[PDB]
């Protein structure tokens, strides 16, 4: 087994348990609004499970030549992110009843953020690799700027419980997402300070926090039910 195989195994298992758990809890939820939250936050770990499973199953990796060495890049994980980051932002958008314009902008930027990062990951030219990372971080910064701007995220309209859940969920999102570029930077595709193994491990831990942790936080909320948010 390759050093990083165990963290791909861990992620697969962890996501599968989360998917099954959320799905089970949601099966008894008949509220129209809450069912939507269960739907999105069940789908997110399901996708992660499927994509990590592909890696585990010997698909979803591409080799990229870096500094004379071949790096096994998990392209399947980028395809996961490309799908789940917009869904997670859709959850935040729904919590604060954001406009269509704002929701679509967030979703767009998330997709672009991951597309750029994946382009970076597959670049053999170090200068182009950095550039793609930089452009991706700019999309991430734009997302965070939108989330943080209190004029754009009108909260005055929310019930206390709902506002609190939003604040917690937004804080978690910003804390976690901000860490992804730093792991990338320190890993084999960036500075090469941290081995691939450690990099994979740290990403799996973020992913679990970002999907399972975030899912548990929102789904355990009293504020996702009809007439409970506004
Ligand atoms: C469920 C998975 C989640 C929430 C993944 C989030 C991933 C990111 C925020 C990734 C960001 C990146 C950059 C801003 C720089 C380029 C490399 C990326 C794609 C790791």
């Amino acid at each position: 087994m390759r050093p990083e195989s165990k963290y791909y195994e861990k992620a697969t298992e962890e996501m599968e348990k989360a998917y099954e758990e959320f799905k089970k809890k949601g099966e008894g939820v008949e509220d129209e609004e809450a069912k939507k939250f269960y739907d999105l936050l069940t789908e997110v770990p399901r996708i992660a499970y499927e994509q990590y499973k592909k890696i585990l199953d010997g698909e979803g990796i591409e080799k990229v030549e870096v500094d004379g060495k071949e790096i096994e890049v998990p392209v399947a994980r980028y395809e996961d992110w490309e799908k789940t980051t917009p869904l997670l932002l859709e959850v935040l958008a729904n919590l604060v009843d954001a406009s269509e314009e704002l929701k679509e902008k967030l979703i767009s930027k998330a997709k672009e953020m991951i597309t750029l990062g994946k382009k970076g990951a597959l670049e053999t030219d170090p200068e182009k690799r950095f550039e793609y990372w930089k452009k991706s971080t700019e999309k991430m910064n734009e997302i965070i700027d939108l989330l943080e701007n209190g004029f754009k995220e009108n909260l005055s309209s929310l019930k206390p419980e709902r506002k609190k859940t939003y604040e917690e969920a937004r804080k978690l999102t910003i804390e976690l997402w901000s860490k992804y570029p730093e792991i990338w930077k320190k890993g084999p595709l960036g500075e090469g300070k941290v081995p691939l193994e450690e990099t994979v491990k740290q990403f799996t831990e973020l992913d679990v926090s970002a999907k399972v942790g975030f899912g548990e936080l929102v789904l355990s909320s009293e504020a996702i039910y009809s007439g409970s948010g506004h």
